[PDB]
């Protein structure tokens, strides 16, 4: 009843990676390694590497899902909150009620669990571009972390899977996300408050 967290490099030698965006106040996106944790705006593109060291089978699919970090709350489905699954934002293929959206990929597919009603999105592997040593995946975060009757302060931790075309785990990476208004800012306030 609660997705695994547990960072898993698997056979293909998974992992994330994230650009440098700094933190100016005028940053939409900005990922701190001391905390393991991205800051973003509301609906703007978050742009997440995925790295291997060797290639997947053709099949291979990568997922993205959202968990609340609190153990408390772990059980309790992410979605968006009763204002914004209801403001037809649709991009004609994410559902209205999930927090996480691919941007810009006709492949992605959304998934409701018919057990757990936990959110998924998920896009096939394609192999780098030429001159190009990674993938990129964008996303979208379609709530902020404060609004209320979602989210509602808590943080939340998005689960990233490598899974064969069964769906079978390959490779598992995470990070923290707070979606808010100042993602500079905020990230300077925590890297702080953790030096402190
Ligand atoms: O270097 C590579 O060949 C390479 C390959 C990758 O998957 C391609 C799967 C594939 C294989 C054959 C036909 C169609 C599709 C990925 N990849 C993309 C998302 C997650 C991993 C990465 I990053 C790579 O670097
Ligand atoms: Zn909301």
């Amino acid at each position: 009843s609660v997705p695994s967290q547990k960072t898993y490099q698997g056979s293909y030698g998974f992992r994330l990676g994230f650009l440098h965006s700094g933190t100016a106040k005028s940053v939409t996106c900005t990922y701190s390694p001391a905390l393991n944790k991205l800051f973003c705006q509301l609906a703007k593109t978050c742009p997440v590497q995925l790295w291997v060291d060797s290639t997947p089978p053709p099949g291979t699919r990568v997922r993205a899902m959202a968990i609340y970090k609190q153990s408390q709350h772990m059980t309790e489905v992410v979605r968006r909150c009763p204002h914004h699954e209801r403001c037809s934002d649709s991009d004609g293929l994410a559902p209205p009620q999930h927090l996480i959206r691919v941007e810009g990929n006709l492949r992605a597919e959304y998934l409701d669990d018919r057990n757990t009603f936990r959110h998924s999105v998920v896009v096939p592997c394609e192999p780098p571009e030429v001159g190009s040593d990674c993938t990129t995946i964008h996303y979208n975060y379609m709530c902020y972390s404060s609004c209320m009757g979602g989210m509602n302060r808590r943080p939340i931790l998005t689960i990233i899977t490598l899974e064969d075309s069964s769906g079978n785990l390959l490779g598992r990476d995470s990070f923290e996300v707070r979606v808010c208004a100042c993602p500079g800012r905020d990230r300077r306030t925590e890297e702080e408050n953790l030096r402190k």
